[PDB]
């Protein structure tokens, strides 16, 4: 899992490649990117910022021109929300642009992330109804949050872990929900906030339908169980369920501020079904040995979801000691689903 996303960052140019047919762009690798750029405006080597797919740009037709005719109005602004694109048959995703282009970025170094200098904020879709509830405090500052990383953006960290072995799982689009014991409290957690229980809340509807409370009392310790809410009226219900339930997909252990291995995870999901409470987990694959490029990881990620019948979204990857972990999104997903 991981820190802020850094959605705007000084990067290094790779390889340039034609694009057949169109001799005015061309295809720039940008770590496991691949955006396309004006012929010539950068060569192998250049530094450039990098805006990734997701980055919602302030409308601003001086220094972003190239976005004019794709502003919207979102969460009271004028901007841009970048997204996966298609050109001369050219997967593209993000922007990126010459550093010469912010002269006050002039002192900065490859690596730096400009994201608040740049004042990009995040683009999300819209939330799923019964999923925002009352809210009974903060999340918990004693569990960590769900998200994971991007492939295209572990390069090196990829090669560094060649020979390591994960438990590759499908990624369900969904809301992240908590669930957590600590002492003298259970608690219900959307993926920001704690929740406080009512008649129509999804969350805690999901967690008393699976008795995943009577689990966390049964097994008398500081745990979190994180997972995936999915289903009827949550993320357009890719599933195709009936009603909503909550999968599992990782295991906090609050006292050692650790994750749980999937080992150990499959274990404890293991015990409480043999006790009679019957917490559904994320659909989990063959474990992978790593020995991969970023391109074939993101070559894996298309493929049959929980229902075998649909695309999945994707798969993540969480290392057998459960210290290192990433999501591969599918990009034939992100192209049919241009809500996502
Ligand atoms: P996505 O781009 O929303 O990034 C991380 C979130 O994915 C959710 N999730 C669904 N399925 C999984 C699996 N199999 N492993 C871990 N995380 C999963 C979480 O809500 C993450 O926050």
């Amino acid at each position: 899992s991981m820190g802020v996303r850094k959605l705007a960052t000084i990067r290094t140019a790779g390889e340039i490649t034609p694009i057949a047919g169109a001799e005015a762009i061309e295809c720039c690798h940008v770590d496991g990117w691949t955006c396309v750029i004006k012929k010539g405006e950068f060569k192998q080597g250049d530094r450039g910022v990098y805006f990734e797919i997701d980055s919602f740009i302030k409308e601003d037709n001086d220094r972003y021109p190239m976005l004019s005719k794709q502003v919207i109005d979102y969460e009271g602004q004028r901007g841009t929300r970048l997204r996966t694109a298609r050109l001369r048959g050219q997967l593209s995703q993000g922007l990126f642009l010459p550093m010469d282009r912010f002269p006050e970025l002039a002192s900065n170094q490859v690596g730096d992330d400009v994201t608040e200098i740049l004042g990009i904020t995040k683009w999300e879709p819209p939330i799923s109804t019964n999923l925002s509830g009352e809210i009974l405090g903060e999340f918990p500052t004693f569990i960590s949050k769900t998200d994971q990383e991007r492939v295209q953006n572990l390069i090196p960290q990829i090669e560094e872990n060649k020979g390591q072995k994960f438990e590759v799982t499908v990624k369900l689009d969904g809301s992240s929900m908590t669930v957590y014991r600590k002492d003298d409290h259970i608690g219900v957690c959307g993926r920001n906030w704690e929740l406080r229980e009512t008649a129509t809340n999804a969350q805690w509807h999901a967690a008393r339908r699976n008795k995943m409370i009577e689990g966390l009392q049964f097994l008398n310790r500081n745990l979190a169980l994180q997972g995936e809410i999915i289903g009827e009226s949550i993320q357009g219900n890719l599933e195709k369920l009936k009603g909503q339930d909550f999968y599992l997909f990782d295991i906090y252990d609050i006292d050692k501020a650790q994750y749980l291995t999937p080992i150990e995870r499959q274990s404890l999901v293991k015990q409480l079904n043999d006790n009679g409470f019957t917490v559904k987990h994320v659909p989990i694959l063959d474990d992978l040995e790593l020995n991969h490029t970023a391109e074939q990881i993101l070559a894996m990620a298309d493929g049959p979801s929980l229902n075998k019948n649909v695309k999945r979204e994707g798969l993540v990857f969480k290392r057998l000691d459960g210290k290192f972990s990433f999501k591969a999104i599918s990009n034939a997903y992100l192209e049919k689903h241009k809500d996502r």
